[PDB]
């Protein structure tokens, strides 16, 4: 599977993976921002895993900071999601996305590193 | 030992405590913002523990917030110094410290804790 920097010709797709995501999620656990304005947020990011022609999975982070009144600002970020077709789970296409988005962070100095997919911090 | 939130009137006392801190800092692995700005900075705690009328330890620590441009701050903070005189530790003298920092701190929501006395964190 091909890893690349999303674009504006899948915000299609993602609306319908998005959906599959939130979709299983109410359904294990039952008990926001636009994909396409978090898209083109400059401090957004978001890479999918293209096989054939078509996204089989995704994932999605943004870089923060840890704001004081007694120090310069900290670069962090965080993780939020990551979805894989229930087809192509168990391949490792996860690890080639978390691969992919560690890349940027950690060429982007990040200190801190905050996943919310699915508590794990870095 | 008394533990209490530091006053304008240890500031003289403080000048030297953190004087021996950074001290025995330089002694160990020889290899910023005032401590009365920050005392009297709103965002800013500093506890001392006082065993007869002397100051005989301090703990240092800053509210801080990770902001992002596609969610609302999040409320964290940061346990920066904490300094024992050579004849008060072992004692627990640095729990008591480290137990009223957290005590603030849990009342006021904070969901990560950075602690840079000495790299862990909460």
């Amino acid at each position: 599977p091909v890893i690349r920097r999303a674009k504006e010709i899948d915000l299609y797709c993602l609306n319908s993976l998005m959906y599959k995501l939130h979709d299983e999620h109410h359904q294990q656990c039952p008990d926001e921002k636009s994909i396409a304005r978090y898209l083109d947020d400059p401090e957004c990011m978001v890479y999918v895993a293209e096989m054939d022609d078509v996204i089989i999975g995704f994932i999605t982070g943004h870089f923060c900071e840890l704001i004081s009144t007694v120090s310069k600002l900290v670069m962090m970020a965080t993780i939020d999601e990551l979805y894989i077709e229930k087809e192509y789970r168990r391949e490792g296409v996860a690890e080639q996305l978390m691969m992919r988005i560690e890349q940027e962070l950690k060429d982007y100095g990040v200190k801190e590193i905050f996943v919310e997919v699915w508590n794990k911090g870095a």
